[PDB]
């Protein structure tokens, strides 16, 4: 049946997504707990390289997963996927240790990877229609934006109301589900590697990885900075990451409608200058109630730079190369990868060196300097 | 007697500025009865009055802003009347030299008197802004008028007009100010150059500049771009650049109002950034309706600018330094004038050298860059 597999990919992202935002709350505040004040600044570099392992080991076995979908089928290498995740879903819950929660994230990595790719390539085989194939995509990208949606309040909310191996449990057990689901089941061109060679694309994916840092590195420091000055409670952490993905949603919704009006470059320029205003903004506030604003701008500049940005890289594919039906996501991945596992992995040295807000600064000059070059797509020939 | 100062500055500066832009439809009109020559007349007013600056400033901590504002005065009423009279290349040159002179005190010694009378920094950002509202106005105006009395009544009309136009002002200004007595400013404010090693100071300084150079930069060279490439008609060469002037108005106004409010620095890094945008998609316009957008944009942020780093200059002043405000906004005026005077004397030779877009682009580009920078007039640190 068609459906079903759309079902089975919706609950598989989702649940890749949801462990991503959850994981954000919980680290931070198992390692206070574990000691008991801030021990904070020798653990700040400690904490991120952990965050960037995911995104590192996803880079390093994305090339892998290519042929092997070829030579097994597609149903093999998600079976894995799903059996990794659990792995890493139990092993989360049951870990006491910092070395423990390394393997967990790699563990993670790697699954969230066989998953993507497998789900992705079963739901364009089983659609053939040519019209009913971008429905799928569109559904399955809503989903994954909600399981962003529902992530980051449900691990802090319910870490300090039910404990903490609670919620490692519930998505264990929703993963049991997807298992379940997905047990009863049953033309290539310009690969990605030359993809990269034309400075109208790496123009295009340096925006979107530029766009997305400002989040990556906000997750392993925000944390450790609101414990540190505005002592707020322990659940009010992952609250606090709310406007930004609302936000997001309100922003890629009314800009994909509204974008193609007023030019996508502008609309790509406009929001890397937002994304820098909002990163300087953020060290300002000095209580919950001063994230809501910079948060809610970031999460709009995002939205834009994804809804403009996509739809040129799409359009450079098919107008100079030859396109496939996914050859805008390898290209996409490969700018939220190599963000995740830069901008955590090298922020905890900034962090220990000087002080929170000279990254943010770092942050928006970088955006903001990167900004002006997106004047280079307008109108690209060949 | 404190709104009343405020009156003078808005009349001072808005007939000075009535003089600088009524003149443009005139001048190449009656030489014709070579584009190089006339251009260097239009940058007359801004290279002298850039020199005039530094030995303006200084000299209002000696003897008040009344004399210096009478001199304006006196001096801008010679050139209007040296302006309707004479007839020749040569006599078209020193009255403009004179107007820039008379501009350059009347702003410095205005500035310098409303900074004084007005102490707080909340209700100082607003008689600012207004005083630039005026000038928005007074350039806004300038240009019709002097085309329809040229058409209409002759060339001495309008600036007669004007002659006596600053003849009410000169005795408004003997009514209210008295400019009769030198008052000596008790206060010993800090020498020139020391106020140049500030950052602060020097970091607002560039940004009033470079806005205004992107400003000023446009108008020499966006008319023939215009005939080279659109072949528009001649009488909406005037009507392009009018959207700039009406959204230098309200945004002048509004964000002046807001400016406090809403914050000082983001309200210059929010303006750097779409003057930065507008100067970038001006070049792209196929038609005349194309340019009505980044123009407008291109006014509201360069109002934006200006509302927020005005009163910027007198609160460093005031943090870090002695409470004397003459030098600073000197170094204001003088960052107007060089964005000013840098333009049309080169714009020619740029564009033939690189081109237009290209010039948009470096302009669009500096100003995006440099606004970054304005993150450091947040919160200055203040003196021991
Ligand atoms: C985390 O997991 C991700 O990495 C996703 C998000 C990354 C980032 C983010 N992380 C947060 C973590 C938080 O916790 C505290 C809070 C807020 C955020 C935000 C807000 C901002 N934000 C964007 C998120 C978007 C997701 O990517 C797509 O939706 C997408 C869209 C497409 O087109 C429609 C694609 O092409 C078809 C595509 O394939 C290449 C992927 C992206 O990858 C799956
Ligand atoms: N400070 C006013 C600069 C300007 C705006 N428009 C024309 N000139």
């Amino acid at each position: 049946s068609r459906q079903l597999v759309l079902v089975v990919v919706f609950v598989a992202l989702l649940l890749d997504n949801m462990l991503f935002t959850v994981v954000v709350p919980i680290v931070p505040t198992f390692l206070y707990d574990m000691e008991f004040t801030g021990f904070l600044e020798e653990e700040i570099t400690r904490v991120g390289v952990l965050f960037a392992s995911k995104a590192v080991m996803q880079l390093l076995v994305n090339p892998f997963v290519g042929p092997l979908t070829n030579r097994i089928g597609y149903h093999i290498p998600m079976f894995a996927g799903f059996v990794i995740m659990f792995l890493s879903t139990v092993m989360f819950a049951f870990s006491g240790t910092y070395t423990l929660l390394f393997v967990a994230r790699t563990l993670q990595g790697i699954g969230s990877s066989f998953s993507s790719v497998a789900g992705l390539g079963m739901l364009a085989s089983v659609y053939t229609d040519d019209h009913e194939r971008g429905r799928a995509m569109g559904t399955a990208l809503g989903g994954l934006a909600l399981g962003l949606l529902v992530g980051a309040p449900f691990g802090s909310v319910m870490y300090e109301f039910v404990g903490k191996s609670a919620p490692f449990l519930i998505l264990a057990f929703l993963a049991l589900l997807d298992g379940a689901l997905q047990l009863c089941i049953l033309a290539k061109g310009t690969p990605l590697f030359m993809l990269l060679k034309d400075p109208y694309i790496l123009v295009a994916a340096g925006s979107i990885c530029f766009a997305n840092m400002g989040v990556a590195i906000l997750e392993p420091t925000l944390p450790i900075w609101m414990m540190q000055t505005m002592c707020s409670p322990k659940w009010q952490l992952g609250l606090a990451f709310l406007p930004a993905s609302v936000s997001y949603l309100i922003g890629t919704n009314l800009f994909g409608v509204l974008a193609n009006k007023m030019g996508r470059w502008l609309c790509s320029l406009i929001g890397m200058l937002v994304v820098g205003t909002s990163l300087l903004c953020v060290p300002l506030a000095h209580n919950i109630f001063g994230l809501i604003g910079p948060n809610a701008g970031l999460g709009l500049a995002i939205g834009m730079v994804d809804s403009s940005m996509m739809p040129i890289m799409g359009h450079l594919v098919d107008l100079r190369h030859t396109s496939v039906y996914g050859s805008v996501y390898a290209i996409a991945d490969v700018a939220f990868c190599m963000g995740f596992a830069i901008g955590p992995s090298t922020g905890g040295a900034i962090v220990k060196a000087i002080g929170f807000p000279w990254l943010m600064v770092i942050t928006g000059v970088i955006n903001i300097v990167y900004a002006p070059l997106c004047y280079y797509l307008r109108s690209p020939p060949a």
